[PDB]
């Protein structure tokens, strides 16, 4: 079968590095969040849509941060992702979602685990789509119109077209996992 540049863009993408910072403190100046892990310097762009609790300064403290590279270089650019730490401390899931994969004709269910309390898109879309490229060939063929819903408790959905990178003005979108209904692809 055929795959074009874009859809093998989309795949050494998604197969690529995300990372977590947990319970951190960075400092912000203008629109962007600056975290040192290690000795690596990482600037998070914010969207605009963030949940975060209010505050006098520039600091951001007990957050957590899903990190993926964007490029190549000495600085770490990534785009959204930082929610409120866990109260929690027992390191098991809080949520776990029916998730149903269709392909054309049949239909796959299983439980997918959601570790945080509250959960940027950007970490949700990425650890997913590298779970559907790990086990249901995700990318081998064109995505054409193939997309995750995410439907929340309330009625409500979220789509992630499989065509193309999450929007990153959508990157800072946070969720409460418990909120979560159940999650949907059509392959
Ligand atoms: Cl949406
Ligand atoms: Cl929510």
């Amino acid at each position: 079968e055929v795959r074009s540049q874009a859809t093998q863009d989309l795949s050494e993408y998604y197969k690529g590095r995300g990372f977590e910072l947990t319970n951190v403190t960075g400092y912000k100046y203008g629109n962007k969040v600056t975290f040192i892990d290690n000795s690596q310097q990482i600037d998070v762009t914010l969207t605009g849509n963030e949940k975060l609790t209010v505050k006098d300064d520039d600091e951001v403290s007990n957050v957590d941060v899903f990190v993926v590279r964007e490029g190549s270089s000495a600085i770490t650019t990534s785009i959204g992702g930082i929610t409120k730490t866990n109260g929690t401390q027992h390191k098991d899931t809080v949520q776990n979602v029916n998730l149903s994969v269709s392909k054309s004709t049949s239909v796959t269910s299983e439980y997918y685990s959601i570790y945080k309390e509250e959960i940027s898109l950007k970490e949700l879309d990425f650890k997913l789509r590298k779970h559907l490229i790990d086990k249901h060939d995700l990318y081998k063929t064109e995505p054409k119109d193939s997309k995750i819903r995410i439907t929340m408790k309330n009625g409500g959905y979220y789509t992630f077209e499989l065509n193309k990178k999450l929007q990153p003005h959508r990157m800072g979108d946070t969720i409460d996992s418990r909120n979560i209904e159940k999650i949907e692809v059509n392959l």
